[PDB]
């Protein structure tokens, strides 16, 4: 079974808005990823827009396709090496390549399944078992505290125990949020927070404090992903809540360096950015005898949802699989939907591969869009 | 004086091979940014294609220019802010957002070269000087010990007292034509060494005592840029070469990094990899108080090598230039040839900003090949 | 253009005093440097007086000025490292080399600024932007706790968001002081403290959980520049409250032993004393890599002044100008004044060089005097 | 006894050249201490000029002897502890306070002896013992291999068992030179090397194994005093020959950092440039806990060599005594000649106070040069 095709189909959907620390969100972007083989079996992925859909795209089309096809499909350890050596390693776009092969090895993965005739969670050596989720996506973003302690008190009816908090517009305000939440919610809750990338080292040590005194699981993103030194710097604070990365962190090399550093306990791989399933696994071993959790980050698709759900189930030291609540989300109910019980889990689907059935007539109801995704 | 235009223009050639520890070339593609104002000054950079340069162009065109469109094109500081919160520091494409800001700050800085009327040394505050080099780029590769030194003489014959020799495909073969080439040279010429990301460990700690043995300049690039633990591993085994590294390193916060682990210290960033001329101050103000030499490895264009020496007659902390010797190259001599004088040094031009005059019309005899 | 001359003119005020940790203020002393070129440009700098202007007087014309007469005018980086190798490397005057070159090359960028017709944040690649200010100086010194909080009131009516304490003469007394002051002007505004080398480690242990309590922002050099020993151990202390130093620190080589001892995570360099405009920016972008924000050190003089605006505008990791705010200095508004908007922000001049226009016959009114400048 | 008059008198000589790694030598400067007292007796220092004498003389009248007019002239702790509040912990001049405080200091202990009525030596609580010396000063610079021999062995001729060689200027030709004179000497010969801050850390991993092979009894000053990186750097390189610094570092708390680092196991205060005696004897017992040798480094005139050998026959760790040898220096045979024993060893004048009378109708003969 040789790879024939591999194509990357850019998607896009316009909204008539969520702050968080990146910014405002204006615009949703998907890049879709096809895997066809000789034998008539396809696979589908989803690799990250990086917000620049275009580039990853082309990095597909021109260079990292091509380097692939004639390549037997199960081989996705061989395929990551390739693409390791020719773009990963040196000369390369780095982080960009990252995004690239992630959907491409997800897509790998989906024809895998799909010729061993067994689900996700079953080809990697794992159960169909419940999986706790929180309540995450671009949801519960900057609002007044009423507003949003409203908005998760939503979510608790819908059964979540666990919820993420976006902090990191203020320090004075998102402590006034955070504290505001735990009073109307209880302390049986696992508030979650992330600053996505938006603090300083001086608004770290005011937030951090009341985020002890609120009991958060963890501080998810205070600063940009290369910032090491205020990194390390952070843990020195409290040790009652742990520092949370891996969102915007790509290959086990780069995951290998804040293991060795010790500052951040909480390991989220988006599984659409941080080189696929086959980098999931390894990634999530070396955390798994360092007794670090993975909370993988989710992308926008029901595919990158199902492969997630799949690799936890497998995944010892999983914890949490981010759930996507916006209202104002088309990319996660594309296809066939995840549901979250009453007891605040969720199941990978009991189907081959991923497990999701893929109509490609979908794809012209959200057609590719040029401009910007992001208001600050 | 606002920006007006930035545009992204790719360049390729065909070649009818050196191989070298990353693999075999056939075609040097380049992207040239060209930064128009609004007051008729236009600037020109080199940004690094990644081996997808339809990818960067892509980048620049879609997401890089619509942000910077409308700044004060001097404000190069707040320029790089922009593209740093929206493409290096969270959700962005990382490694090749720094690739394409690195073309158009150096097209930034020859706008302020011109604006100022000052050459680029005089702008970032040098003086024009001889600035030490060595034999490098696509040159040197993998080939016999007695035809490697051949081309080894010719490079002193011609000025130079460095070069780089090309390592990395077997320990053997490459401790062979390393020994050799000390003894038909002498002990008077400073021999780099580079290895392209190409070695393991156990290659290493057999090729780094023979590299001691023949007094090597540095060992550049033995491991994948984001190899950590493999690069804190060598530095351990002979403290008399150093460890070289920094055309795959993008930003100070990767050479900050490196600078921690204490392994790296020869550090050689890229202008058009790394963050531009702005990043490759800072990068190189850090390594200077810690007093690790810059040898800037050098791209493709005449453009990257004009501003690569401006910046190195301004840096403190300057080692060697790169020189590409390879005559294969038509990027380098492009638009008027750098000149290696019998000092075996090099000299930046004494013209406003980069030093250099772009005709368009050489872009149609290198077209885009995908 | 090369260099024709360099003068050393010194300067002082009598005033008939405000109480620090170095002792009790009775005479305010400058040096100005005039620097001439061959294409009739002139360049103005201040260099610190060290608490013997004398010396450094003497320091630039014996030693400094003929070893830069006849070098090209905009070659800062070069008559920089001529001072370097020597008097800083080797059998010099150390620190008070630093001071004279200062000036001078504060003088040279003047220069350079006006010979590119741009004003300095423009040389330096920056844009005129507003940058956030504190009230300092010699103001806000020992005096009873509701007095200090008197003139920390009037500050804010002055459009401060935030100010800086002067602490300590003893534990007890500063942390009454400290305390009260977060009591009237609530907890809005950055308090920020500085003890002028004056604390003991024994203070230190009292003082800092105060600081805590009260989220001051840093504080400011609590012991000698030198004792390297008590900076560290500070640090074990609190996490919720940065050590800051730097006034008292030359060259990047200092400021690099403060980076790799890990302690001091808020850096201040004065650009009289540090080595200029030039080290200014390599101690600014080595703290940038670090994420350690600069907030520049201010001497007497408004020339001072608007090199310290026209840095930190073009400095991407800077955060305050610390604005003197005393009644009695004359050399802030010695020619043409900074104004504090409502923002609680400053602007660089929008002009060409350091964009103040010296007059040569204010020199007249303020004389030197030889006597002491402290009293403890 | 109080303080009356604290009085700097800067003297200077000109030479009709010795080339060390700092530059050439054309002119050599001394500035002399006078304090007098209360009761009549008068104390005599050296500070250093610190490559500008009219600033340290300047620094001297206007600031530092008005703190310490009216002081009793034997609280030599509090006269330190009022220079190092208002000068070296402040807003001061750092490092030339220190130099300026060192003669003043120096000339305290002159006061204090005389009052005793005992030597230094017996002052600081040791007694009169034979000191191993080396040839240094201006002396045994850059020269030719045999020539630098021959001057070698005119010293060992003279008794000196130990010597100091300059290196520093170019890599190749100091190697040649050092290992030159171990063959023409033998290896009963304690072969010190100087690199007055001259060095790189690619010139560093070149050298100290040569200087390992030649058994050398310490590099001193390879770099810059504040290259901290540089000087851990050089620890990993060899241990099998220590680093040695000290003359230009000031104060027990730039000593201490260089204690925690580790990297520096020879420390060479002078007493004329760290502090004075009372700081000599302070940075001396840090060492002597933790076994590091005091090698004191030596100034210009013979005030400052009474007092080195007054402190290291006192002083439990001391090493070497750092002799003068070079013939065109005046200000060591200024006022009665140390001399040389066959043992190669000196001695401690026994006379009150530092055991030298002045005779201020010399002082005219050495006028003052800007
Ligand atoms: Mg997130
Ligand atoms: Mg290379
Ligand atoms: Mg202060
Ligand atoms: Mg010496």
């Amino acid at each position: 079974m040789k790879i024939t095709k591999i194509n990357a189909i850019p998607l896009s959907y316009r909204l008539p808005t969520v702050t968080m620390g990146v910014g405002s969100t204006i615009k949703r972007d998907a890049i879709i990823i096809r895997v066809e083989t000789s034998e008539g079996i396809t696979g589908y992925g989803e690799a990250h827009p990086g917000r620049s859909p275009g580039a990853i795209t082309s990095l597909i089309h021109n260079t990292i396709a091509p380097m692939l096809i004639g390549m037997k499909a199960t081989d996705c350890v061989g395929a990551w090496q390739r693409v390791h050596r020719m773009q990963l390693s040196s000369h390369g776009l780095g982080a960009g390549a990252a995004l690239a092969i992630s959907g491409i090895d997800m897509a790998l993965w989906d024809i895998r399944g799909k010729a061993a005739n067994m689900p996700l969670y079953e080809l990697l050596g794992g159960s169909k078992r419940r999986i706790p989720a929180y309540a995450g996506g671009i949801a519960l973003g900057y609002q007044p505290k009423e507003s949003l302690a409203e908005e998760a008190q939503e979510y608790i009816a819908r059964g979540y125990k666990a919820l993420k908090l976006r902090i990191g517009d203020a320090a004075r305000v998102d402590i006034e949020r955070v504290r505001h939440v735990r009073k109307v919610l209880g302390d049986e809750v696992d508030i979650l927070t992330d600053a996505n990338t938006a603090y300083t080292m001086a608004d770290a040590r005011r937030v951090l404090p009341v985020l002890a005194e609120i009991q958060a699981g963890w501080l998810e993103e205070p600063f940009a992903c290369n910032d090491f030194a205020s990194y390390r710097e952070v843990a020195k604070i409290t040790p009652l809540v742990p520092i949370a990365a891996g969102e915007n962190h790509y290959t086990r090399f780069e995951f290998g360096q804040m293991l060795d550093a010790g500052a951040v306990q909480v390991w989220q791989p988006d599984l659409s950015k941080c080189g696929g399933i086959t980098e999931g696994i390894r990634i999530a071993a070396m955390a798994s005898a360092y007794r670090i959790p993975i909370n993988a980050h989710s992308s926008a698709t029901g595919l990158n949802h199902a492969a997630t759900i799949h690799f936890l189930a497998a995944t010892e030291n999983a914890g949490y699989f981010e759930a996507c609540v916006s209202k104002f989300n088309p990319f996660r109910d594309m296809f066939g939907t995840f549901e979250i019980g009453a007891d605040g889990c969720v199941e990978p689907p009991d189907a081959p591969g991923l497990g999701i059935e893929v109509d490609e007539s979908i794809f012209e109801k959200y057609p590719a869009v040029d401009g910007p995704g992001y208001v600050v």
